[PDB]
């Protein structure tokens, strides 16, 4: 249990790639504070994170919300009785072309993915910097390394969370603190279902990967004091930028 | 003259890298929109637009804003009554760490600098593809290739626009219209002192120029097989 | 214990960050071939890995020499039964600007540090992807990420290791076998080295022991392939 | 004519990519030495820069034998004057998986291509730095940056002249030497291979000797760029 007595948050905890993050840290020994929008996910996979030892704590957070944000940050101190692990997973995609994205599209990806990671890193700051040692761990994707026709605005999105993550790096890497980026490949959840089926065709494994395999980076970065400001991509070999 | 009876737009165009990147494109043929919120600077760049015997049109736009944006697209087409050229080089810039960093910061830069670029590519696509044959010009930075303590959420913008960039040049790869990015390294403008220190990180050790970007920019402008590029002008700073 | 009956050929693996992987991938089970030039550091890893309650062979191999390196990925078979993971880590650096650099200089530093892992990833790609399993690990650099003044010889070479890795990690990926790159930063010529720490943001050197670590990640991450992997301190992210 | 007055070396020079860079240079004012192992194709090209205007020298040269590689750039001073843009554009490729490569496969590329260019570079430094002002471009592909799979060996070579250009831009950089890359995509066994690329190629077509030569003609132009290896390939990468 490399990571006994630790205690992460994990944005978009409650499904998909974040409970398979927040599953793999605590099965490595940590306390979870899951924060996301949806009220039974939230509460099952709570019971999963309690299934293997360990205490489970949950929040409401729409991160795009800074006081939302602040109070989860808040609340994992007051409620686990500390932090050491911010993982920022929370992310909404959508596909059209640029002829036909709407500002409101635009401005839904680009607030939750980048300005939400920007808003769950700044809350955890000043108490990670004061206990001089931490780590961040940025959910991006492979879209933050290549344009993807018709997800321009979502690559824009993951794009800002891969330099966002470089940069803060370089701010607090001093301070013992790291930061790094998880760059997903094709994870499985129709537009976006033929979508999906037909990105398959051009991962060099032919193949998707999963939440678990997630999951085994964020651990990875927890243990590794001496990578930061790293955006590593699981994604089968479709790149390697 | 290689753009003679052309049009290009230029957001930011009024000063700074947008007046070299504007000047070098009308000198190499192309009559300008200049678009920009500040009303004497445009007035100056346009009597420099026509003192090399080029047309200029000048409209008041904050990118941010798209009717405005859609408005400078109508204008081309209506004043000089085409459109073959859009650079996105309207920006702004902050100096804090994220942790001083308020959210009208973040804001300010991420709208200015990636929104505003996508709501100018955006105006320009229905024209562009129609007449199949277009040049997008987008700005970034070295910023947008690598984080910068202290510019994080520059950076994210930058970064945003080079990937934007990518991502819509494969849209229109088959539609005739180029996009590509030029991404400065050091062109002079708390500020000061920071832009000092960074001369000092260039293996040339000095800034680039308005007139710099300008021939990547004309580069761009007449390079049919070159797309989805994001091409720093540095001094060496990075490559990537 | 994840690589439990597996073994591993560690090239370069007597010392430095070749015997730190060794010692790591031997911690989680693997049962290891060491292959190197020194006899003495060769015989001391060896006794560590069997410290540790792992089998060890031993190989003296040159691996810009086809002919060694086959025999080393053979001995592993008829040794210790198997082979699963094939580490190159054989490298060499020297120091001379272009204008200083010899040709003796420039195929030195290419033969051992590109030409060896191509050799050794040759040599173990038949049973790799005949037992439809595998993992190949390439100690690249940093340097193969940004070229470093001075070193523009071993910056070319350590280029050349990172594009391989990504065309044989293509070239496999259907067959079972990953392909990946661990690129260390500095891990404590002197003189060039404390210079060097200067550029890294957290200010201190890397170890043998942290790329271990990431050899023991791609080790067991079947998705992950064809990627390289930068082990230092955030001097770069490409 | 912005090269007027100016001598520029095109290893490669008698064909292809190496060509269309030559004479792109020629139209822009430069006089040319050919360097390359095509005894007609030396002459006929020889020809088409004089028809330009311009002065052309002729040289026989193996880029990996360092004394051609000397006499090369010695020859340049000699018969045209001086030296101030080198372009290393010899190359090789081949197709094999690495399960099929022979080290004859390997070394060929790996010699050619990136000892090649090192050589080209380091015989050429000695009088750009004397003189403060030069241009050194480096021919990789974007195979320099993207692994294609059964042409390992010759990434592994791209990959190399990409990491030797930023290098030795750096160490140049205060000499007034620039140093960058142009990275061809497809340019029209390896006939099937690159039709088969283009289905990679955003744009749906193969870029041209002419577009090398105009990125060629721009980095002979461009004081503060240097290091740089930028992609002429219909949108195939942007790294
Ligand atoms: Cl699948
Ligand atoms: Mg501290
Ligand atoms: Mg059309």
């Amino acid at each position: 249990a490399p990571l006994e007595g630790q205690v992460a948050i994990v944005t978009g905890g409650a499904r998909g790639i974040g409970r398979g993050i927040a599953l793999t840290l605590a099965g490595a020994g940590a306390n979870i504070l899951l924060a996301d929008l949806l009220d039974d996910a939230l509460d099952a996979t709570a019971r999963e994170v309690r299934a293997l030892g360990r205490r489970a704590a949950i929040a409401k957070v729409d991160v795009t919300q800074a006081a939302q944000v602040d109070a989860m940050v808040a609340q994992a101190l007051a409620d686990l009785g500390g932090l050491d692990i911010l993982v920022n997973c929370a992310g909404v995609i959508s596909i059209h072309p640029v002829a036909e994205l709407t500002e409101r599209d635009w401005d839904f990806v680009m607030n939750v993915n980048a300005k939400g990671t920007f808003l769950g890193c700044r809350a955890a700051l000043a108490h990670l910097k004061a206990q001089g040692r931490g780590r961040i761990i940025n959910v991006a994707s492979i879209a933050g390394k290549e344009g993807f026709p018709n997800l321009a605005h979502y690559s824009a999105s993951k794009f800002a969370v891969v330099g966002f993550t470089n940069a803060l790096a370089k701010e607090l890497a001093r301070d013992g603190v790291t930061v790094n980026a998880i760059c997903p490949g094709i994870v499985r959840t129709s537009v976006e279902q033929s979508w999906q089926r037909h990105q398959l065709t051009l991962i060099p494994q032919g193949r998707a990967q999963t939440p678990e395999d997630m999951g085994r980076l964020a651990l990875f970065f927890a243990t590794m004091d001496n990578v930061t400001g790293q955006a590593v991509n699981v994604d089968g070999g479709f790149t390697f930028h």
